[PDB]
């Protein structure tokens, strides 16, 4: 009688994501590397369960009695381990009690969770990120009907950040608007503002009058745990109002379980409370509480001093073993004749970096050598190894 | 100057029903009584973890290598084991390859992504929903957008489902919209269709041609796994087209693990394929990917025989349980000299009911006697034990 719903609905665009892990496991070459991920791996090539967050869910596993639903806002001791890392211990902040955060399903609902807040109770209508920036702020932002402009950031040919045409480019965005900046270890580009340069930005967010958001997925990936949050610090000593969406995905290698936070920062703590009230309806028509494993296996770690050492000695490790192959990438490609330097990769931090490799170079470099990388030319410093870094400069070396 | 984006925002109301769960844990009276409650729990008040779950998690635990993001619609083992029990073994639908699941937070987010995916890809402008329904469904629509219309369901003078009056109600939805049926243990009032009564629904579904969503949260708490699935495949039987919202929190006591699933079903694997895709945007838009471990558990119990057998035990308990105390209810009722009929009490299912008190009944409850109830006049069986009931159902008749 009745013609299908579905019927008429067109395929979505291939996922070049998923589109390119495809054709690394099709292809059966043995001495395959791979800069495309978007996780980190250890000089085994593994991304292996943290030992703190083994010792943690072994403890979860022994004393949890219940699996009854959390509040809204989730875990309420890892609410507050959140700001404290976040803020510093301390914060006026915290003392005046004027930040709320609510544990969310990953960064990318943090950030789904700000847009959706956002939209419905705000005068927001436009937010403003980098280019280039995080591939899905764009559908996460629009998903919510909000425009998304793209502000100056990088420099691609010189391999820098191009502070005034930053700057200059913001210009255009009023009050009214969301300005995202990434709390360290900018993805894909490996570059940050310096302190000064923070602090610039803190000072103009005031004078135009826009509301910033801070998206801070690598903390302790850059130069530390107190180091990487100096940025999102010189906001919040400035601005009277802010969103923070947090991500323990990569600084706990917790991925998966889908760890992270939302918060709101107001003038004082009635105004955060009627806000964050706001932003409780639209996890309530979202996924109504966020996911306990994860974000209790964090709240475990961070409030035994024992697991936070032993965790802040493996993200130690981790964040020095990329620096590693940061260094060790650059004196290999020079050894191996490289006809241009590389010395910016050094600059850098966190795992991205845009290589500055062509299109075609990517192909051939896959083709050819089976090394594979992004086709932007984004490169994944984690995916490098003593034992893997002189074939794969080979391979760069010979597409130059 | 430039004032406060969120200076200026006006509070969400507060949920009624934490105000009410303050009063309860401020109640020092120890006759108290809380039928208020949302989920399931034991003759000792409690809600523990399966045994069955522990296990797994044990197995988890000692097996699990790696947090690596999962694709965006989970575990592929956790879909097909939903894909099984939502339809049964060799299926048709399965055979045939005209479902496609994506693993969620839970059914809540099962539904958002439903509604995202509906407003973004098809005409769907209006969902229709029984009166009453779970409360948070008309919130999860809105936020897309969608309108939601309510149709005839319970009768509640009477405490029947008026099957005539929901069937001329419907009269009002048109081709391209969506109605939503609870699977089993409709919720909050405990009565759902007849066999006869779904294969009715599914016969008008396909005369009228809107689009089933079938919401279902409770499989195993009515009469068993397979019979509570019975309406749901009469629907699939029927109707080419179906949206399918299931939940492991209550059947695995998994609640605040937020394991759930969004299931499509189309008329041949070409279009499910087609809109499951853009599905998938509508995920990577919110969430991104879904977390591990509830939905690792499940998949780890369904897929072992052993496991599986000391979950299925473990169920049948809770839904006998909750037989027992629906049947110990109304015995107690008549003995007690309530004299009013309370026999809808044993024709319904799960462990919500209607108990047709007034709120001025319900407040005398709570004030005078300590019972407390939802202002709706909701009760969960669950709440009550062999111990409680003798001075409940007192409390009960005196406010006759």
């Amino acid at each position: 009688h009745h013609v299908g719903t579905f019927e008429n609905i067109t395929a979505a665009p291939a996922d070049p994501i998923l589109g390119l892990a495809d054709l690394f496991r099709a292809d059966e070459r043995p001495g395959k590397v791979d800069l495309g991920v978007g996780v980190y791996k250890d000089e085994t090539g593994k991304t292996p369960v943290m030992t703190s967050v083994k010792k943690a869910e072994q403890y979860l596993l022994e004393n949890e009695t219940t699996k009854t639903y959390l509040g809204i806002d989730g875990i309420p001791e890892f609410g507050r381990c959140t700001q404290e890392l976040l803020f510093g211990k301390g914060s006026a902040l915290i003392n005046d009690k004027r930040a709320r955060t609510a544990q969310t399903p990953g960064g990318s609902g943090a950030l789904r969770v700000a847009a959706d807040f956002l939209a419905k109770n705000t005068s927001v209508k436009r937010v403003w990120v980098s280019n280039p920036t995080w591939p899905n702020h764009k559908a996460i932002f629009n998903s919510a009907g909000l425009e998304v402009r793209e502000y100056a950031y990088y420099d691609a040919e010189n391999h820098t950040l191009d502070f005034d045409a930053l700057i200059n480019s913001l210009n255009e965005a009023q009050a009214g608007d969301v300005v995202l900046f990434h709390g360290c270890c900018h993805n894909p580009t490996g570059i940050d503002p310096t302190l000064e340069q923070w602090q610039t930005l803190a000072q103009l967010s005031v004078e135009k009058g826009w509301l910033p958001l801070i998206d801070i997925a690598y903390q302790g990936f850059g130069r530390g745990l107190e180091e990487d949050a100096e940025g999102l610090r010189a906001f919040a000593a400035m601005h009277k109002e802010l969103i923070v969406a947090s991500s323990c995905s990569k600084n706990f290698s917790l991925y998966n379980e889908r760890v992270g936070a939302c918060t709101l920062v107001a003038a004082d703590s009635e105004t955060v409370d009627r806000a964050f009230s706001q932003m409780k309806a639209a996890i309530r028509a979202n996924y109504s509480s966020p996911p306990a494993h994860g974000a209790s296996v964090v709240a475990t770690i961070l409030s035994n001093d024992a697991l936070r050492a032993i965790w802040e000695q493996e993200l130690t490790d981790m964040r020095q073993r990329i620096q590693r192959m940061r260094q060790l990438f650059v004196n290999t490609l020079q050894e191996k004749g490289a006809n241009r330097d590389f010395s910016f990769i050094i600059k850098q931090n966190g795992m991205f970096s845009f290589s500055g490799l062509t299109k075609e170079q990517v192909l051939r470099l896959r083709e050819e050598f089976g090394v594979y990388a992004v086709a932007s030319g984004r490169i994944n410093v984690a995916g490098m190894t003593p034992d893997n870094m002189a074939p794969l400069c080979e391979a760069i070396v010979a597409v130059l």
